[PDB]
């Protein structure tokens, strides 16, 4: 990185030339140079070079990766003023909130749609099941029915989820990282259908993003599956295209994962204030978003005033319809493991390196926590982090620590207030000397924590040294072979 200039990373399928135009307008006004790059494997390179203390000032990606980035301390907390926050749709803010803290600026909502060539297929299929028969007719003309990227699980997920597959189960405001649905009957039905399409030579296992795009834009295939960013290149081509709802599978809608394109600020950037100025006052304005959108369509933008302006576009209506039937992606750190797991399953099943049953069995193992005890610890870490953030807001506003007692003191600073720890025990607040601590458990058989040594290690590693105590004056720290005889934990949320 370099002070006095901004470097921005964004994926190559997005409108980086339009973003560069916003950067030039920024440079005009402020003299600060903005350089937009689009590295390969962007989402993997960032966490290596950021952990280093380098990388871009600003990173763009869908929101699902950002929880991992935040957990690793790679991201600067973002603090938009209330009036700025009011300019963006609340559900897009929700996508970039991680344990009570905003960790990026939301930009736009994307979901996959069915894109079809109206000159080859005046009426698109309503069902996946009728696609083999379409392909047979089209083969007669030297064409094919459908081509889309089979190397990225994002594109095959809508079909996998249709009959019941899911990533992480959501319950009581939290994701369960043990409860993964990649291996149920629904996921198997979806992936089996895909593999049958390939076995019957309706599709090719080697088809990647570039191959599918070239084929559709040259008029060689009647349909593809892609997001709003792709519409630009279809515009430039001679194809008369429509954008519509994904086909149903076994009578149920396809369920694409919904992504919110987001911009995060590198925690090691010496340019955070410049980065904040650029994002809030240049990019996230009608003119800034128009420049990006004119280059490669964003989808349904997060900025209310501009979303209204574009809302009549039938292609955006179709995007929103598919997004409605799908699910918002979790942003939790375990998403990276989920995506690696499903990529491997889809590639191996498609190429014949694993049967469908074997591929998904392995995928469930790869995607889910190793065991329920680890999932319990992740849950308690989530609770702790959320309560901490809430207690910090309480302090800054009252210039007092919360009262020792119920967690309800922090109620209006959270929405989902934690009631009970998954490791056992209830939550209370416990003010001691200069510290506010989260008390877990109350020393009774019915209300107390149990921790294995494995769990104790994980907590210590994940939460850090001198934070977890086993007695109410915060003398004795939790340690590997602690008996936890009294079944109570004290975790410091704030110290002065
Ligand atoms: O395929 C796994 C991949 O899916 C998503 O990535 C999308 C991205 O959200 C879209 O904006 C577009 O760039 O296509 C990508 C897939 O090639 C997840 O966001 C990503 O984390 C995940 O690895």
């Amino acid at each position: 990185i370099e002070e006095g200039k901004l470097v921005i990373w964004i994926n190559g399928d997005k409108g980086y030339n339009g973003l560069a135009e916003v950067g030039k307008k920024f440079e005009k006004d402020t003299g600060i140079k903005v350089t937009v790059e689009h590295p390969d494997k962007l989402e993997e390179k960032f966490p290596q070079v950021a952990a280093t203390g380098d990388g871009p000032d600003i990173i763009f990606w869908a929101h699902d990766r950002f929880g991992g980035y935040a957990q690793s301390g790679l991201l600067a907390e973002i603090t938009p003023d209330k009036a700025f926050q009011d300019k963006l749709y609340p559900f897009t803010w929700d996508a970039v909130r991680y344990n009570g803290k905003l960790i990026a600026y939301p930009i736009a909502v994307e979901a996959l749609s069915l894109i079809y060539n109206k000159d080859l297929l005046p009426n698109p299929p309503k069902t996946w099941e009728e696609i083999p028969a379409l392909d047979k007719e089209l083969k007669a003309k030297g064409k094919s029915a459908l081509m889309f990227n089979l190397q990225e699980p994002y594109f095959t997920w809508p079909l996998i989820a249709a009959d019941g597959g899911y990533a992480f189960k959501y319950e009581n405001g939290k994701y369960d990282i043990k409860d993964v649905g990649v291996d149920n009957a629904g996921a198997k039905a979806g992936l089996t259908f895909l593999v049958d399409l390939i076995k019957n030579k309706h599709m090719n296992a080697d088809t990647d993003y570039s191959i599918a795009e070239a084929a559709f834009n040259k008029g060689e295939t009647a349909m593809t599956i892609n997001g709003p960013w792709a519409w630009s290149n279809i515009d430039t081509s001679k194809v008369n295209y429509g954008v519509t709802v994904l086909p149903t599978f076994k009578g149920q809608p396809s369920k694409p994962f919904v992504g919110v394109l987001s911009a995060g600020i590198n925690a090691a950037s010496p340019n955070k204030e410049l980065a904040k100025e650029f994002l809030e006052n240049y990019l996230l304005t009608d003119e800034g978003l128009e420049a990006v959108n004119k280059d490669k369509p964003l989808g349904a933008v997060a900025l209310k005033s501009y979303e209204e302006e574009l809302a009549k576009d039938p292609r955006i209506a179709a995007t929103m319809e598919n997004a409605q039937k799908g699910e918002i992606m979790p942003n939790i750190p375990q998403m990276s493991a989920f995506w690696y797991a499903v990529r491997t399953a889809v590639i191996n099943a498609a190429s014949g390196r694993q049967t469908v049953d074997e591929a998904l069995k392995d995928a469930q193992t790869n995607a889910a926590a190793s065991n329920i005890n680890k999932a319990k610890v992740a849950s308690v870490e989530s609770d702790y982090s959320s309560v901490k953030s809430a207690a910090l807001s309480y302090y800054s506003d009252k210039n007092t620590m919360p009262p020792s007692g119920e967690l309800d003191a922090l109620e209006t600073y959270m929405d989902t207030l934690p009631d009970k720890a998954d490791i056992g025990g209830g939550y209370k607040l416990l003010l001691v000397n200069n510290k506010l601590a989260l008390k877990i458990g109350d020393g009774t058989a019915a209300d107390s924590v149990t921790l294995t040594k494995a769990q104790i290690e994980k907590l210590l590693s994940d939460i850090g040294p001198k934070k977890i105590y086993t007695e109410n004056t915060l003398k004795t720290e939790l340690q590997k072979n602690s008996t936890l005889k009294d079944g109570t934990l004290y975790i410091v949320l704030i110290d002065n």
